[PDB]
């Protein structure tokens, strides 16, 4: 049976595991020439190589360039949200306004974002580096723990990014955690994961990818968006709910198994019930996993527990 | 509806709350003549006045005396423990010697335990000057919050106390709170309190009594104490495994209503089939309770949600 951490400290083992050659190495990211955007991104990554559970995350002070390439990815996709997005994401941005600081000339720093959510839902962020294992990845879930990256994308190209950068992370992944259901749903899968065999893994990532990253769901007699990769793309959450793409209902021994790919706005999507729907519907998937256990989460002493 | 707090920190209204004129006020209290032990236990009650949700609990240096009076109770009670207590207990209490000082010439300090309990079940100490109502002082449990005190006896008579303190909160109470079927269990009881009649937080508070206090449970054929009462007391401990007493099983129905008195060994306990069954029984006592709500903790947020 694979390693997986009974204990939220124990997350601390994957910062050793990380790609430690990342996207902004390659010629084609839009800063790989800026030098200053080399060292900043390596001033990142050793905050979140540096980071143990427990600790405040270090608060850092944005250039004058960082804010402004935030404020034109938030002003651009504000426009978008009170149509396009689900109820739960515009119920508590004007909270995340008010006591986080999301407003165009400021970027939020992690500390506040994660005791914000902590009180929402018991979820906190931990600063990561770059890109984790999809096991890695998916396991600090188990203990509503979002590995969160602090970085922003490079100030040349502020409506693309190649990778997660702050932008994608603050206003496309942290409103939806604020929400009971949401946070019961994503921790579903983390504890999906705990042990997995790699095959099951990457039919969780891809659940993932359908759900988290892009999924839409019901809402009354309309479908709005919830996945954060939809939420941080100006354009493609507009497409996501024109005639053009493919929708399908959620449905896991058909989800799982759907190839996709990252480089243009997603073909076909599938749509969740409600998030308690599509929890439950993990929860059947995850008995299908061959593991010779069963695993909770214990919140009150912060273990997974194995029977 | 009477008030009740939602969240954790709601339980600092509590301490604006005890019996301002207590026992060791009363002329036949062991200490009454001792300005000296007045000045100490007003020190205590300042400390738990001052206290707060959240913070450290001050650490006292405990005199000679004290630690002498701690001994004296300690080395005598721990010769009965692994023949007439309960699985549970004899399980924690070496950890407890180990990893929080419980030993013949040292006063634990609360917040080393509580960190311990927390570590256990999430329960946690708060420090408390003195007797709470039993609405306030269950209340807590719901939150698994157990107030503490932190004084001692007087030293003239080391195995006679009229009312709690430190040597029956922590050889009485905390190893129970310890085992996470236990917590469970108390924790059933906080939560049937919540905006209970004052009708029903005595029947609750009898229940406590013949449970939590001076309780006797099943383990295979035989049957243990697990009382907090009963194990901070050196000879009832003894009696109540004797065939002096009289056993029923517990019954929650009949157990409320049940009389007693404090200032006598009991004639008759209550035996629980186990702390399992005697939450569901509290569970299913609780559903009787007149109130226009259910009532869940969430730990993950540290709120009561009230449906
Ligand atoms: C679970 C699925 O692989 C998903 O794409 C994961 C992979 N690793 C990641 N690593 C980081 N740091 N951030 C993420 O959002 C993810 N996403
Ligand atoms: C619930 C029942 O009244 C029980 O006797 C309560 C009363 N108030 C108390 N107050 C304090 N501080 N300590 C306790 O153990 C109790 N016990
Ligand atoms: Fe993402
Ligand atoms: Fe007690």
């Amino acid at each position: 049976v694979p390693w997986f951490p009974r204990t939220i400290q124990e997350l601390d083992r994957f910062a050793n595991q990380i790609l430690s050659y990342g996207a902004e190495l390659d010629a084609d990211h839009p800063g790989f020439k800026d030098p200053v955007y080399r060292a900043r991104r390596k001033q990142f990554a050793d905050i979140a190589y540096n980071y143990r559970h427990g600790q405040p995350i270090p608060r850092v002070e944005y250039m004058e360039e960082e804010k402004k390439t935030w404020g034109t990815v938030f002003k651009t996709l504000k426009s978008l949200y009170k149509t396009h997005a689900c109820y739960e994401y515009n119920h508590i941005f004007p909270l995340l306004e008010k006591y986080c600081g999301f407003h165009e000339d400021n970027i939020p720093q992690l500390e506040d974002v994660s005791q914000f959510l902590q009180t929402c839902t018991g979820f906190r962020l931990r600063p990561v580096a770059g890109l984790l294992s999809s096991r890695d990845f998916l396991g600090g879930l188990a203990f509503r723990v979002f590995h969160c990256t602090q970085y922003i994308r490079h100030g040349s190209k502020p409506m693309y990014t190649p990778e997660p950068d702050i932008c994608h992370e603050l206003l496309g992944h942290v409103p939806l955690f604020s929400d009971r259901s949401f946070a019961q749903f994503s921790q579903e899968i983390g504890l999906a994961s705990l042990g997995a065999p790699d095959e099951y893994i990457e039919k969780l990532a891809t659940i993932y990818w359908f759900t988290v990253e892009f999924g839409l769901c019901k809402q009354g007699d309309s479908i709005k968006a919830y996945g954060a990769g939809l939420l941080s793309s100006f354009g493609e959450l507009q497409y996501c709910l024109s005639e053009k793409p493919k929708l399908l209902p959620l449905e896991l021994e058909k989800t799982a198994i759907q190839n996709y790919t990252v480089t243009e706005f997603q073909p076909l999507y599938y749509v969740a019930e409600s998030f308690n729907d599509a929890k439950e519907k993990v929860r059947n998937f995850a008995a299908t996993i061959p593991r010779p256990f069963s695993v909770r989460y214990d919140p009150y002493t912060q273990r997974i527990e194995v029977l």
